């Protein structure tokens, strides 16, 4: 109902993809030197992460040049008015798991943003908790002076004519740490190498634009059962970013908490507020949760997120946060009957959103850790608090999904089914999902990533096929809102 495909546009025939085998701790040191592209985590690296952004009549897309032998960082600008796709090839090539390019590293997406204030392009890429270390360190010195990888353009590059959309619009690293004339990777976003430690050991670049046109950016520090979210802001006036400031303290047990915890979720700018929603991973390994537990949520009344944080009830939040209890909504673990240590498994299936009408929505998924037990239990959960309601409605009458999106008066589930995009739609503040759209002909897709804007879903997709160089398409789906 109202949902329709506006355009499908091919971006390239050969974007990088890991067609090889799934290495592991024992074997990651013997990666196949043949044509196939082995990998350590997942196969996806193109059309993956924060890799698609609409700017005016353009859409910018980021990707890794295909061919296990190529792997170059790529940026393409698509002119939805003329149909032209102009692409810049950067010198940096995917460096793989812990710095060995023969092992595909699906964490190492290419995040993307374009400033509406000054038309600068911003790219953070190919990162997974890298630091300065030496030969005896886990990274064998492969990221010295290059553990945070930022590229960015002079002002106005976004709107430049097709002929001028070239690498020369981007700023070289000419600092004392520069690695040569093809060095386009900056170690910090502040333009001050003194901040470099502030940009160390980070993963997952993600950009948002404030309601006032300000670029926001956050990344993950750490992981497993000890992590933190860090965020900063783009100062267009001066063409540099602020330093990262934390949402929560790392090493919570040293900051007054009973235990360390990692975060599995996202910060999002929604309704003009920086917000966060996540499930934690406590370092406690004797309680009932093998991995994650809980659903947590908070928002900041400060335009930049520097303080004035509150939980869903408007209660002030200790900031930076130490104890996740302050912002706990509910416990998904309560929906499965097990209590023995590590018996409750929560990993996949979590996301959240807040509608323009201030409906708050969480989805998650809980199952028995032991898949073989006779009393195996598995549920998907949808927890939502309608705008003016007092308490959350929490139901297992829900099929499960990996993401939830919102636009206008609605929430959406969007993904691939048998290789073809579908859209499910429900009113904000309800559990009333219905399939309202399902592509049913054409080349099928392996995977993709979605960006919501303009009442449209921009579905940046990779086409199914063999090998490690596959085509990419952009679909612009009107959501009918
Ligand atoms: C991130 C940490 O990095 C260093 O600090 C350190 O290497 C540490 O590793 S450790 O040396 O083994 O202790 C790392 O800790 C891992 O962080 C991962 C992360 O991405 O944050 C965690 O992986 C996540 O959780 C896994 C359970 C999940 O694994 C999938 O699902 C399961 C399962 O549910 O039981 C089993 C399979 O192995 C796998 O499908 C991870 O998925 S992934 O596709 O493998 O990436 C991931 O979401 C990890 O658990 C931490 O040890
Ligand atoms: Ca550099
Ligand atoms: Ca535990």
């Amino acid at each position: 109902s109202g949902v329709l495909l506006e355009s499908q546009t091919k971006i390239t025939d050969g974007a990088l993809h890991f067609d090889g085998k799934k290495l592991n701790h024992n074997t990651f040191e013997n990666p196949s030197k043949s044509q196939a592209y082995d990998y350590f985590f997942g196969r996806n690296i193109s059309a993956h992460g924060d890799a698609v952004k609409p700017y005016k009549h353009f859409v910018f897309m980021t990707w890794y040049k295909g061919g296990k032998e190529e792997r170059n960082v790529m940026l393409s600008r698509f002119n939805t008015k003329t149909g032209v796709v102009k692409t810049i090839q950067f010198p940096h090539r995917h460096t793989g798991f812990r710095g060995d390019p023969l092992v595909g590293e699906s964490h190492n997406t290419i995040g993307l943003a374009v400033s509406p204030l000054n038309g600068t392009i911003h790219m953070v890429y190919d990162m997974h908790a890298y630091v300065d270390d030496d030969e005896t360190g886990r990274f064998k010195g492969r990221f010295v002076d290059d553990f945070f990888r930022y590229s960015f353009s002079v002002a106005g590059a976004a709107d430049v004519p097709d002929d001028e959309f070239t690498l020369e619009q981007f700023v070289k690293d000419t600092s004392e740490l520069s690695q040569g004339a093809d060095d386009y990777k900056h170690l910090t976003m502040t333009g001050n190498l003194q901040d470099k430690e502030n940009f160390s050991a980070l993963t997952y670049p993600k950009f948002y634009t404030s309601d006032d046109g300000e670029l926001l950016h956050y990344m993950n520090w750490g992981g497993n059962n000890n992590g933190a979210y860090y965020f900063n802001k783009y100062d267009a006036k001066n063409q540099k970013w602020t330093r990262f400031t934390p949402f929560n303290h790392k090493d919570q047990k040293t900051h007054g908490n009973a235990y360390n915890w990692g975060l599995y979720g996202q910060m999002k700018y929604i309704n003009g507020k920086l917000r966060v929603g996540f499930q934690q991973r406590s370092a406690n390994n004797d309680d009932r949760f093998k991995y994650q537990n809980g659903v947590y949520y908070a928002y900041s009344d400060h335009p930049d997120g520097l303080g004035n944080w509150k939980n869903v009830d408007g209660e002030d939040m200790t900031w930076p946060l130490v104890n996740s209890d302050e912002i706990k909504i509910f416990e998904p673990g309560d929906y499965i009957d097990h209590t023995a240590p590590n018996s409750v498994h929560i990993v996949t299936g979590f996301d959240w959103t807040v509608t323009e009408n201030d409906d708050v929505h969480f989805i998650t998924h809980v199952r028995s850790t032991d898949t073989k037990r006779s009393d195996y239990k598995e549920v998907s959960i949808h927890a939502f608090k309608p705008a003016n309601a007092v308490d959350f409605t929490i139901t297992t009458d829900f099929t499960g999904a990996d993401s939830i999106y919102t636009s206008g008066d609605s929430i959406f589930i969007i993904g691939l089914k048998n290789g073809y995009p579908f859209v499910e739609k429900a009113k904000g503040g309800s559990n009333d999902f219905e399939v309202v759209y399902q592509q049913a002909s054409g080349v099928k897709f392996d995977h993709g990533t979605i960006h919501i804007e303009n009442g449209k879903a921009y579905y940046y997709l990779m086409e199914k096929g063999a090998g490690n160089a596959l085509p990419l398409h952009l679909q612009v789906i009107d959501l009918g809102v």
